[PDB]
């Protein structure tokens, strides 16, 4: 029986540029050879995440790993992904009550989701 | 915040033949249209997953997706995946005191893992 998530691994071309984004974006906590694969672990509440040196480098989808904020956080996280430059997908228009997500990008591709309110899938907004 | 994982959502292109190998591989439970995209979520361990009809494929890449088992079922599993016939990379050589990990596909080029024992990263020990 499945006994609970271990990791997610993703591979990123550059390890600094990506250690900024979960630092900043998620307040990732890095936890710790010459190798070609250079790699590292984070904690991002509860969840281990590898990242390794790889190629980006496919194409954009949209798979993606969506974490949990609260609601009366949204702006302020939406302000510090637009500090980093990456792609995002801009806010629509919306009603009361409907919860509100924020769908961006890392530096390779990788779609992430920051999700407040009800749990679904908000991808068909866009 | 960051309370914790919201859920993941993976795109596919077909919803019954992803719904068979998560159901009999993970054992996910499947929770709660006229779109021409429709989705279920599955739960798995505590995890919320969404998969959403999609496209038509995606290439492979190492990036995956790791859930954790004993080494007591380490084998049991690898026979129910083979069972499936998806595509796996198969365990290679191994000395004592090393845990091991399956890694294989479903069938919309996404890699998983089932790994046991210690936590690290074991995608160098098939290079
Ligand atoms: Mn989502
Ligand atoms: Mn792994």
């Amino acid at each position: 029986m499945i006994s609970g998530l271990s990791h997610i691994t993703l591979i990123v071309k550059d390890l600094n540029k990506t250690t900024a984004f979960l630092q900043n974006i998620f307040n990732a906590e890095e936890i710790y050879t010459f190798s070609l694969s250079k790699e590292k672990f984070f904690l991002i509440a509860g969840l281990w995440i590898c990242i390794m040196e790889g190629d980006s480098l496919q194409e954009r989808t949209y798979n993606h790993i969506a974490f949990q904020i609260q609601s009366e956080e949204v702006d302020e996280y939406t302000e510090r992904i637009k500090a980093l430059g990456v792609e995002m997908k801009p806010e629509r228009p919306r009603v009361q009550g409907e919860g509100r997500s924020i769908y961006f990008y890392d530096f390779d591709n990788h779609l992430f989701e920051l999700h407040a309110g009800t749990l679904e899938e908000r991808l068909k907004r866009y």
